[PDB]
RNA sequence: ACUCUGGUUUCUCUUCAGAUCGCAUAAAUCUUUCGCACUAAAGAUUUCCGUGGAGAGGAACAACUCUGAGUCCAAUUUUUUGAGGCCUUGCUUUGGCAAGGCUA
């Protein structure tokens, strides 16, 4: 109301102190959908 | 149910495309804005990767699939009947016509 080949940590976004946005509560999709590439047994463990 | 067009594939040449021409994303020049410009935004122009529409030429085989075109009802409800004969009046184009009353 009022050369550097790496990327610096000051360029980061989503540094927001919100209880709703840090824990964004991702979906699991009826226990049937899977996130691609991440290991399926590990996804069945972390559900 | 009988016949006549139109093929597919590949190569090359010439035109049009601000259509997500490309369900992906490059490089150069100029101007402006600030930093002090690879770690930066906007505008304009240009170069390369290669594509869709149309037309023309070539040559390898299939010729009529497809796209077209030329080529069983008689019995209510319609097409298997209620059909034909008589009289009066206006005109008779003296053949009969129009209206009404009849018999079947």
């Amino acid at each position: 109301y009022l050369f550097v080949f790496e990327w610096d940590a000051s360029e980061d976004t989503s540094i927001d102190y919100n209880p709703l946005y840090k824990e964004r509560h991702q979906v699991q999709l009826l226990g049937r959908g899977f996130i691609a590439g991440i290991d399926l047994k590990q996804q069945k463990r972390e559900q």
